[PDB]
């Protein structure tokens, strides 16, 4: 899978504007096989068009939580939502809490052409 491929498998819904109910998390974690092996604890589904989170990466440079600089963060606010596991959850049987929110995303791009690679946060 390249890096790309694996950002949009794992972060991009633009199917729908919003979590719908509460057990969103558990059916798209499953269906984007995140639960595979384990139970991946933490992940962002955005809810925008792929363009619009593409455009992204020309917009505000800061840096990543590693320190890196290939960071950027989305100038408006995106529909997004937020995916953790429970402290009940175990593998195989995965539990998360969906929390859906309107905030800016912040994400890691690179190469040609610069795209998103990585979800660094949403603020």
């Amino acid at each position: 899978e390249t890096a790309a491929a694996k950002f949009e498998r794992q972060h991009m819904d633009s199917s729908t504007s919003a979590a719908s109910s509460s057990n969103y998390c558990n059916q798209m974690m499953k269906s984007r096989n995140l639960t595979k092996d384990r139970c991946k604890p933490v992940n962002t589904f955005v809810h925008e068009s792929l363009a619009d989170v593409q455009a992204v990466c020309s917009q505000k440079n800061v840096a990543c939580k590693n320190g890196q600089t290939n960071c950027y963060q989305s100038y408006s606010t995106m529909s997004i939502t937020d995916c953790r596991e429970t402290g009940s959850s175990k593998y195989p049987n995965c539990a998360y809490k969906t929390t859906q929110a309107n905030k800016h995303i912040i994400v890691a791009c690179e190469g040609n052409p610069y795209v998103p690679v990585h979800f660094d946060a949403s603020v």
